């Protein structure tokens, strides 16, 4: 069974995941070292890639190689980030935004795959959403304590999946479906290789956010 | 359209242009640097090269990198492992940690070698093709400035005791990179990262500059 797309991807992106857990921006975040301005930008970055990613998934919502993975009800974060961008920046937020150069590359790549290698879109949904379902609960608590944020969710409506009531088993439904997709082994390897690229896109954002400290 | 060996130089223009001009560098070519800082730098080198060297070892048989594998002539690990002996002592391995501006550049080198090997050449050309140019001087320069053995003791990093003529070897290297067959934006990409690689060094330089000041601001 270690031949399932979800199995391949896990073993296939292990090294990249380790780099992510240990990247200085992530460790300094978890310790509560990141202040508000670097949090407002972290969110800003998050917004783009997820808005872009969701518009792109919104595009192939009925594609044979992505159809099931489509889950606007349970996953999409744009409605959440938006409310979060409203809390920190305010309704005016829109007329202020500016993405980390890396976030830009990230998005452009989310668009390329958007019409060129569509059978690899799952690599971007996987990397981002699945991670979100694994430790979002913890990140929410760290963010609230360091920035003195309300427990009622203000500013963090992003780290919470209102429509998902059980992350653990939820991701299983996702793995069961990722594997169900009609895919040849040749492409899967391209998917795994694409998930790894995706982590690096996040690695680059994490890298740019750190320097932002100075 | 053209040889990759020139697209890099022409392409990274601003990189090696915004490189000969970095406080840490100007403060180096001459002789004003504080031993304990030179030790920070050497540490950065150890972790950067250990990573870059493993990735090339991994991609040695990769058609997109094989022609640029020169372990016995270009590698610096063994050497650096020694230039860290003289400075940090013996059991320094368990004490010294990879500085942050270096850990970034590092984590990246493991990505490339593992996921985008056709770009490993960019990092190789960024450091090695660089080390070979004007290395001997650096040793001596740091020796007299830090009261170190002229011979090179403690800094065998700047000396490749396995390469005869430097200009001849590098000219050799350029011909090897050009023989590589790839796409077009592939060269553009390779160059993009050589610049990306430079910045990585930049972050590492002043990261030391400010670190050396935090060593001066105290007195
Ligand atoms: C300190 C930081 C992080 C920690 C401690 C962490 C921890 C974990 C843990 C324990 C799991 C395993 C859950 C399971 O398999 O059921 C997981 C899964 C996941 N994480 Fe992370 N993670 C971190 C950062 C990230 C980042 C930065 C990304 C990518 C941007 C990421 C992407 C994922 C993905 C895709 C999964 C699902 C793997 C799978 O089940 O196939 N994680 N993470
Ligand atoms: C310490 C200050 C520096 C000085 C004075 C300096 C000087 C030079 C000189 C004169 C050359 C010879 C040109 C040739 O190869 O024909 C050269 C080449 C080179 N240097 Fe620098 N350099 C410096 C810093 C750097 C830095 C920070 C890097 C970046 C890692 C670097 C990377 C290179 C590379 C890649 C080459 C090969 C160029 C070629 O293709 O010919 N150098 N450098």
């Amino acid at each position: 069974r270690m031949a399932d797309l979800s199995e391949l991807l896990k073993e296939g992106t292990k090294e990249a995941h380790d780099r992510a857990e240990n990247t200085q921006f992530v460790k300094d975040f978890l310790k509560g070292n990141i202040k508000k301005e670097l949090f407002k930008l972290a969110t800003t970055a998050l917004y783009f890639t997820y808005s872009a990613l969701e518009e792109e998934m919104e595009r192939n919502k009925d594609h044979p190689a992505f159809a099931p993975l489509y889950f606007p009800m349970e996953l999409h974060r744009k409605e959440a980030l938006t409310k979060d961008m409203e809390y920190f920046f305010g309704e005016n937020w829109e007329e202020q935004v500016q993405a980390p150069k890396a976030a830009q590359k990230y998005v452009e790549r989310i668009h390329y795959i958007g019409q060129n290698e569509p059978e690899l879109l799952v690599a971007h949904a996987y990397t981002r959403y699945m991670g979100d379902l694994s430790g979002g609960q913890v990140l929410k608590k760290v963010a609230q304590r360091a920035l003195k944020l309300p427990s009622t969710g203000e500013g963090t409506q992003f780290y919470l999946f209102e429509n998902v009531d059980n992350a653990q088993q939820f991701k299983q439904l996702y793995r069961a479906r990722m594997n169900a997709l009609d895919l040849n082994m040749k492409t899967k390897e391209r998917i795994v290789e694409e998930a790894n690229k995706a982590f690096e896109y996040n690695m680059q954002i994490f890298n740019e956010l750190d320097q932002a400290g100075s």
